[PDB]
DNA sequence: CGGCCGTACTG
DNA sequence: CAGTAC
DNA sequence: GCCG
């Protein structure tokens, strides 16, 4: 399916590059030139070709062309030193570009300076202490045992609740690296007050183990991102995040987690070509501004019971999502 | 050239 | 606010 | 990085 792997894998190795050097945009504009690539109904021959593409442009495509007729990307030879430990540092959990650049700068070059000598927020330390779990992508198997544990545990205060893994799981891939379970309730209501009685009742049987982001001090819309760990001998520990929404969000919260990110944004972006804006809470008119083009509140919400009804509003064919890597 | 998805917590 | 992450 |  991917007709330019020997190309997209040049690719990625730059791309990895300028992101763990904080270049964002840099980074984000090699994604989708990858991401055309990938698609691209056959392998690329030639500069013409490939500046058609829509998000590949000259400067890409001259790179493309240089890995095609030699087999290599000269500027693969010239990346700083300093690209594996930024991005080893960027591993951590709660760790970005910043915070991997300024232990770089105090001199910092493995993860057991980082342990002994960096300063750590409360979510980096947890970060660094589970950095090889974390790293791993566990098997599918597993994922459906989190995704059940986390079921049984809230469907056992409300059978009628709803819970759908989502992100990589949703898109059907082999392997996770974390897990993203979403919770509603047809009713419309009996969603309110799950979050806080299904977070005790896991951390009660020793499931969670560490916290990262839960603001247990307020009962709206809600978001967990934790760390959780499956009883038996062995069970390495993972990442998993509990999203509770009203069943009126249900679809745009489902569209949205389950990604991927790419996805995600590029929807947005065309969203907003169509005069609407699309979030993971609803699909909406454009957004109300002020004079001087500043943001002033938000659109007017446009129904949307399930995903396709987000697809058909947009005017785009519905996708399913094994088909929404980007 | 300037904008690049829209939004949720931490400290 | 600046950083990080979904 | 790309695009308009
Ligand atoms: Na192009
Ligand atoms: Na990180
Ligand atoms: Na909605």
């Amino acid at each position: 399916t991917n007709h330019n792997l020997h190309i997209t894998e040049k690719l990625e190795v730059l791309a990895k590059a300028y992101s763990v050097q904080g270049d964002k945009w840099r980074a984000l504009g090699y994604a989708k030139a990858i991401n055309a690539l990938k698609s691209f109904h056959k392998p690329v021959t030639s500069y013409q070709e490939a500046c058609s593409i829509p998000g590949i442009g000259k400067r890409m495509a001259e790179k493309i062309i240089e890995i095609l007729e030699s087999g290599h990307l000269r500027k693969l030879d010239h990346i700083s030193e300093s690209v594996p430990v930024l991005e080893l540092f960027s591993n951590i959990w709660g760790a970005g570009t910043k915070t991997a650049q300024m232990w770089y700068q105090q001199g910092f070059r493995s993860l057991e300076d980082i342990r002994s000598q960096a300063s750590l927020t409360t979510q980096q330390a947890i970060g660094l202490k589970h950095y090889s779990d974390f790293l791993e992508r566990m098997p599918r198997e597993e994922a459906t045992e989190i995704e059940q544990t986390v079921q049984k545990a809230a469907q056992a205060f409300n059978s009628g609740l709803l819970c759908v893994a989502c992100g990589s799981y949703r898109r059907g891939k082999a392997t996770c690296g974390d897990v993203d379970v979403l919770i509603t309730h047809p009713d419309g209501r009996s969603h309110r007050g799950i979050f806080s009685r299904l977070l005790d009742s896991l951390r009660q049987e020793g499931f969670l183990t560490d916290d990262l982001v839960s603001q247990e001090e307020n009962g709206q819309q809600q978001k967990y991102l934790g760390v959780c760990r499956l009883p038996g001998p062995g069970r390495r520990h993972r990442r998993l995040d509990i999203i509770v929404v009203p069943y009126s969000e249900f679809a745009c919260a489902l569209l949205y987690f389950t990604g991927s990110a790419h996805f995600n944004r590029s929807m947005a972006a065309l969203a907003k070509t169509k005069g609407m804006s699309l979030s993971e809470h609803a699909l909406s008119t454009a957004v109300v501004r002020n004079t001087h083009g500043c943001k002033v509140g938000p659109g007017r919400v446009l129904p949307t019971p399930t995903e396709k009804d987000v697809f058909r509003l947009l005017g785009l064919p519905y996708r399913e999502p094994a088909e929404r890597d980007w």
